[PDB]
C-alpha cells in the first residue's frame, strides 16, 4: 500500500522513509517504530511549524506513523550554507517560527525534550517545521541537551526544548556545534567551561540533583561574545536567556517572542537544492 521510495534516514524510534500512497498518490514520510492513545491524540495538533501527523496506523502487531512530507532539513541545509553562512534575517525567521511551535505545544502541555536540526525541516516557501513532539513521552546525540537531564533529573519541564533551541540557534550563527559533547559528563563539561560551573547561586538546588557531583571542577564563565561573533546584542541577549541553568529562569518560548531581537523579523525565502 506505501512505496518505498528512498531512506530519509535513521531516527531515535525507527526507521524513516519517504513514500507513496499507491492509491492516494500523496507522498509522505514514513516512521516505522497507552502509546497508541497518547500518539492517537498528536493527530490533532495541527500548527503551520509543526510536522503534520496525518494518519497512525497500527497494523500486524507494528507501528507506522505517516507524516506530512518535506524535502530538506536544518542540518542539511547548514552543511549546504557551510560557506557563506544562513543569513541573519533567515536565521532570525527560521528561530522565530520554531518558537511558535514551541509556545503552541507548551500551550497544549506537549514537550518534545529531543530537539536538533535533523528534525527541524523546511520548504521552498521559508517555513520551518518541528518534528517529533510528544513522541519522546508517548514511546517513554547529547549536543543539544538540557543540562538537568544530563544531571539526571527525572522530571522535564518546558525549558529543555528552549534549551535545545538556543544551541540550534547558536550553531545557525556560527556555522559550529555549541557543544558538540561525546559522552555525558563531556558535553556536561563542555557546557561548564563555557557559562560557567552551575552551583547553589545561579541554580538553587542544583547540588541535589541526581548525578551532581562536588567532584566537578569550577570553571568560571566566559564572556558571550566570544561564544556566538559577531551576533549583536539582542541576539546575544535572547541566547543567555534561552541558555539559563536554572529552569524555572530560562525564558519561555511566548516571552521570547517578544523578545526586541524579533522587533524586524521577516520571512525571506531560502535557496535550496532539492
Ligand atoms: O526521527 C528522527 O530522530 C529525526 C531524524 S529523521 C527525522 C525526520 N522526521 C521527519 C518527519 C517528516 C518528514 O517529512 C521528514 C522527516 S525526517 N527526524
Amino acid at each position: 500500500n506505501f512505496q518505498k521510495v528512498e531512506k530519509i534516514g535513521e531516527g531515535t524510534y525507527g526507521v524513516v522513509y519517504k513514500a507513496r500512497n499507491k492509491l492516494t498518490g500523496e507522498v509522505v514520510a514514513l516512521k516505522k517504530i497507552t502509546a497508541i492513545r497518547e500518539i492517537s491524540l498528536l493527530k490533532e495538533l495541527n500548527h503551520p511549524n509543526i510536522v503534520k501527523l496525518l494518519d497512525v496506523i497500527h497494523t500486524e502487531n507494528k507501528l507506522y506513523l505517516v507524516f506530512e512530507f518535506l524535502h530538506q532539513d536544518l542540518k542539511k541545509f547548514m552543511d549546504a550554507s557551510a560557506l557563506t553562512g544562513i543569513p541573519l534575517p533567515l536565521i532570525k525567521s527560521y528561530l522565530f517560527q520554531l518558537l511558535q511551535g514551541l509556545a503552541f505545544c507548551h500551550s497544549h502541555r506537549v514537550l518534545h525534550r529531543d530537539l536538533k536540526p535533523q528534525n527541524l525541516l523546511i520548504n521552498t516557501e521559508g517555513a520551518i517545521k518541528l518534528a517529533d513532539f510528544g513522541l519522546a513521552r508517548a514511546f517513554g546525540t547529547l549536543w543539544y541537551r538540557a543540562p538537568e537531564i544530563l544531571l539526571g533529573c527525572k522530571y522535564y519541564s518546558t525549558a529543555v526544548d528552549i534549551w535545545s533551541l538556543g544551541c540550534i540557534f547558536a550553531e545557525m550563527v556560527t556555522r559550529r556545534a555549541l557543544f558538540p559533547g561525546d559522552s555525558e559528563i563531556d558535553q556536561l563539561f563542555r557546557i561548564f567551561r563555557t557559562l560557567g560551573t552551575p552551583d547553589e547561586v545561579v541554580w538553587p538546588g542544583v547540588t541535589s540533583m541526581p548525578d551532581y557531583k562536588p567532584s566537578f571542577p569550577k570553571w568560571a564563565r566566559q564572556d558571550f561574545s566570544k561564544v556566538v561573533p559577531p551576533l549583536d546584542e539582542d541576539g546575544r541577549s535572547l541566547l543567555s536567556q534561552m541558555l539559563h541553568y536554572d529552569p524555572n529562569k530560562r525564558i519561555s518560548a511566548k516571552a521570547a517572542l517578544a523578545h526586541p531581537f524579533f522587533q524586524d523579523v521577516t520571512k525571506p525565502v531560502p535557496h535550496l537544492r532539492l
